[PDB]
């Protein structure tokens, strides 16, 4: 027997200074770089630690280092919009030089043994500064919605070493999560944590359906569930409402990420709605009562 109400209430508990320490140490690594200290660079958390949805004690902090003066624009929505109308200035400093200089600064502060270069981010681990971070080099990304040099949504843009382009909207993710947590009486992020820990519990116990469901996907999926299903006094009922809605609405769905900009499913995502439906069925079966 399992008191799933009690288990979901315990799994909804939050963790505060980890993200702040990571940001401060990466910022200090940048400020000690001669070339990067003069640049217009922002350092800020993103992901679960930013959104207060982190549930694993040993998970890395997602830190974004954004060079704000390099701009990459998505013109797909506005016919006629281009660099000329957007007043894009040509720049000598490139994304590769920025990433290489950031790698040099990270190695300078934290040591080469603690810095590893990946396709998208740097894996940083330095116990001397208590830093366990995924540090993403990004530039200013824009999504225009009108033929006007200011009519755009601003986020971050990543150029992986293996080619291609990626757009992130960390501020939008954060603010949308904050607003949904406000309109649900802080139950939204509680249920996010509970369901993420449910997925982790299922993955550790060998359920294959829980393996390809990462944290950000869970946060997006739970954000999609309407607010009416987060009311009441039973956390288990909220989890079951979320699973029911997501399971019976996903086939006809045309959902977006929590930023309400990027589509949740598509060629740009490594997940598909079949995996999500299978995981939802597994979780539902796992939490039911009187099941032999």
């Amino acid at each position: 027997s399992i008191d799933w109400e009690q288990t979901f209430r315990k799994w909804s508990k939050p963790s505060s200074t980890k993200a702040e320490n990571a940001e401060r140490m990466i910022k200090a690594a940048i400020n000690s770089s001669q070339i990067l200290s003069t640049k217009d660079i922002s350092v800020f958390p993103q992901g679960s630690y930013r959104n207060n949805t982190n549930v694993r004690e040993d998970s890395d902090v997602d830190i974004c280092v954004c060079l704000n003066t390099l701009v990459l624009s998505d013109y797909s929505l506005v016919p006629g919009m281009n660099d000329k109308l957007a007043e894009l200035r040509t720049a000598s400093y490139t994304y590769k030089q920025f990433k290489s200089d950031l790698e040099t600064a990270l190695k300078n502060k934290f040591g080469t043994l603690g810095v590893s270069r990946g396709d998208k981010a740097f894996d940083v681990h330095a116990n001397s500064y208590r830093v366990d971070a995924d540090v993403v080099p990004a530039i200013q990304g824009r999504l225009y919605y009108d033929k006007n040099h200011n009519a755009f949504i601003r986020g971050t843009c990543i150029k992986p070493d293996s080619g291609g382009t990626i757009y992130n909207w960390p501020e939008q993710n954060y603010s949308n999560g904050v607003n949904k947590n406000k309109s649900t009486g802080n139950r939204f992020k509680l249920i996010v944590r509970a369901i993420k820990r449910l997925r982790n519990h299922l993955a550790e116990k060998g359920y294959n359906t829980a393996k390809p469901i990462p944290s950000y996907l869970m946060e997006c999926l739970v954000y999609i569930v309407p607010d009416q299903y987060f009311t009441g006094d039973s956390y288990k009922t909220n989890v079951e409402n979320c699973i029911n809605y997501l399971y019976n609405q996903i086939d006809s769905s045309d959902w977006t990420e929590i930023n309400e900009i990027k589509y949740l499913f598509g060629s740009h995502q490594m997940w598909n709605k079949t995996q999500v439906k299978e995981f939802l069925l597994t979780a539902w079966s796992y939490i039911q009562k009187n099941l032999e």
